[PDB]
Parts: C-alpha cells; sequence; structure tokens
C-alpha cells in the first residue's frame, strides 16, 4: 500500500 507501514 501506499499507507505508511502497510506493505502492498
Amino acid at each position: 500500500t501506499i499507507i505508511f507501514g502497510f506493505g502492498g
């Protein structure tokens, strides 16, 4: 993801 700390 494009959320810091959340892969993918």
